């Protein structure tokens, strides 16, 4: 099984994002555990996420990846940061 | 300054509640710190937050604590509820910054 850790960041509190994200992943034949989470210090700042994604197989996974990314775009004000080697 | 701690439950992420909760707070002189957080294994279980809510004293922080306590009784998709710390004394004084 592979899996790969995403981040988002920006506004992830009133937005269904992580909602939206939950269920591509899902949708998909993955699956996620959420591994941190940091809200916005004040209610003005960047929150953020680290999503680990796990599938059968890096391909697998990666599929999954690149229609997170399309959902990064759509949403509006939300960041995916990479973690590992890109 | 008094502290108590709370906790969220529910549909904490895609609501206004958070930012709700720490604008009353913020508005009645307090000051929070969001603790934890646990999100549930699928977006249909709930998700929980502890924050600990800061006052001036213990007086007032209940005052803050039952207008918090109010807030969760209207919203429907979450309940708040109060926890007891396993420390008597939840007392700091004034020095610190």
């Amino acid at each position: 099984m592979f899996m790969r850790e995403i981040e988002l960041r920006g506004h992830i509190i009133d937005s269904l994002i992580l909602p939206k994200v939950f269920d591509k992943i899902l949708d998909m034949g993955g699956d996620y555990k959420v591994l941190e989470f940091e809200i916005g210090k004040r209610k003005t700042d960047p929150s953020y996420a680290k999503i680990l994604v796990i599938g059968r197989d890096e391909r697998h996974v990666d599929e999954i990846l690149n229609e997170l990314r399309d959902l990064g775009a759509e949403i509006p004000e939300i960041e995916e940061v990479e973690l590992q080697p890109a």
